[PDB]
């Protein structure tokens, strides 16, 4: 398959994704002198108190936390997204040293990680259907800079070692993901993809600009997963990102002066 190596990484996956080369494809710079303040964009409404997680994965490609999506639970809406969207899942990317990991980028400026959490829009009806719409997903990115340690985090980081290798998995339930955000909800957004394949062109971004910080023990323990399964080859799970892809016909979009 697909992965982020010399031989079957980002600059291979449009024989497979033709997708790849299209019009609205992420991640992408943001350049903070020509994003547009739109003073039409309202806040964003996260409501997490509710929020079931389920099971945290190593699918080979990064790691992910999954969230029960039956029922309006854990729900954003507001910013520029029209309707109720439900947490589906979290995930990480992340790099190889401090200075880079992030797959968007601010003014060229890459960041240790990004973390991205992955919602849909109720009104397709299930996730699947919704990856087909123009507006079917929103994808809330927050930066992870390398300084102190992020308390809420620390779960996430302890149980690592039980998912070390692809296809592990372990319950992780009640997970409260309110502690993995900064304080301001300020952000930039615009139209999108999902960075992996199969690259539709589904997502609505919403990117923070505040990061949010992690301690250098921490980010080491992400760096310790590995891309193989288990009785294979040691390869560590570093780098899952990828590079920033044409801004073409689209403009980023501001909430903030
Ligand atoms: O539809 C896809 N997957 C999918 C669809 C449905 S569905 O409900 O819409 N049938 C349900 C589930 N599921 O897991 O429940 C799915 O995983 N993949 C996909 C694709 F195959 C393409 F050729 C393509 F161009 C593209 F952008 C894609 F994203
Ligand atoms: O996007 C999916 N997962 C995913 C997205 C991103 S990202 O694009 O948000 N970066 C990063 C990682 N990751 O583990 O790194 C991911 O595993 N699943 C998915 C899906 F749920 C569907 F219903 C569907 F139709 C489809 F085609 C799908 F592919
Ligand atoms: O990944 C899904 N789709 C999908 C993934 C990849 S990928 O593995 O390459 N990323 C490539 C393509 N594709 O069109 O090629 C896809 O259609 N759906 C999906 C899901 F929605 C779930 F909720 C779930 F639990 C699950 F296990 C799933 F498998
Ligand atoms: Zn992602």
């Amino acid at each position: 398959h697909w992965g982020y190596g010399k031989h079957n990484g980002p600059e291979h996956w449009h024989k497979d994704f033709p997708i790849a080369k299209g019009e609205r494809q992420s991640p992408v710079d943001i350049d903070t002198h020509t994003a547009k303040y739109d003073p039409s964009l309202k806040p964003l409404s996260v409501s997490y108190d509710q929020a079931t997680s389920l099971r945290i994965l190593n699918n080979g490609h990064s790691f992910q936390v999954t969230f029960d999506d039956s029922q309006d639970k854990a729900v954003l809406k507001g910013g520029p997204l029209d309707g109720t969207y439900r947490l589906l899942q979290f995930h990480f990317h992340w790099g190889s040293l401090d200075g880079q990991g992030s797959e968007h980028t601010v003014d060229k400026k890459k960041y240790a990680a990004e973390l991205h959490l992955v919602h849909w829009n109720t009104k397709y009806g299930d996730v699947g259907k919704a990856v087909q719409q123009p507006d079917g997903l929103a994808v809330l990115g927050i930066f992870l800079k390398v300084g102190s340690a992020k308390p809420g985090l620390q779960k996430v980081v302890d149980v690592l070692d039980s998912i070390k290798t692809e296809g592990k998995s372990a319950d992780f339930t009640n997970f409260d993901p309110r502690g993995l955000l900064p304080e301001s909800l300020d952000y930039w957004t615009y139209p999108g993809s999902l960075t992996t394949p199969p690259l539709a062109e589904c997502v609505t971004w919403i990117v923070l600009k505040e990061p949010i910080s992690v301690s250098s023990e921490q980010v080491l323990k992400f760096r310790k997963l590995n891309f193989n399964g288990e009785g294979e080859p040691e390869e560590l799970m570093v780098d899952n990102w990828r590079p920033a892809q044409p801004l073409k016909n689209r403009q980023i979009k501001a909430s903030f002066k």
